[PDB]
């Protein structure tokens, strides 16, 4: 008994990419419901609630995570927006964790290498515009170690 | 199914739609496949309802251009963004009814553009168990 229209969900999905690029942690977290569930990537155990979300985004902000997002689409189901995201960030300090997980090799800078990743996000939003659930789909074949 | 395999099947789905052969598309689906197109509408399920879903699209000469897909680290998912164009008839009038677009001044030369993102769940054989096609009224445009 209340919901968010396609355009607001769409803009909201673009705002998530926007705030990630702006690098302010407080703003990124504000987009999530207090108990929001993040799967990044889908296939690994979910990150849930604000404190865990902060700890998830901090290393990404340290690696200077940079996203260029394509135009999102919307579901006709009152909650969803999907968006494709191309991303670049430094190998450090996240890369070694992706290496340990089995997702990529290990460059030879590594403090000058960068990582490219392609992902498609499935985003569930409630009537307040808060993200209740975000699934970031990307595999090892969507993960590349650049220069 | 490895990621590579999953990605290609996703691409193959767009290819067979473009080819226009009904049987070849349906052949990609598991016996109990579930299709949601669009997501938010009642699921289409079963061989016979899957055919009746794709038959008017084929008549509309639906063309898909697929972007590069991604795979989930979960052994089943591939996601793919799809831009599609089709003749306004015969499906347009359906969409216009529900208020998803405004009916054109032709309609015999008008086209329908659509942007969608698919979430495909496939079994070990590369058969589609579940396909969620996410597209909204704002992802739908009437051409000419």
């Amino acid at each position: 008994g209340r919901h968010m229209n396609e355009f607001a969900r769409k803009k909201r999905a673009l705002e998530h990419s926007r705030r990630i690029n702006a690098g302010d942690l407080d703003a990124i977290i504000d987009l999530y419901a207090p108990d929001a569930v993040l799967e990044d990537p889908v296939g690994l155990p979910p990150v849930t609630g604000h404190d865990a979300l902060r700890a998830h985004y901090e290393p990404l902000l340290a690696a200077h995570l940079r996203e260029e997002a394509a135009e999102p689409v919307a579901g006709q189901d009152a909650t969803h927006a999907l968006i494709q995201i191309s991303s670049v960030m430094d190998y450090l300090p996240v890369g070694p964790l992706y290496a340990e997980r089995g997702w990529l090799k290990a460059p030879d800078a590594p403090g000058t290498a960068r990582i490219h990743r392609t992902a498609m996000l499935v985003i569930r939003m409630d009537a307040s515009g808060l993200i209740r659930h975000l699934k970031s789909y990307w595999g090892t074949s969507d993960l590349t170690v650049l220069g």
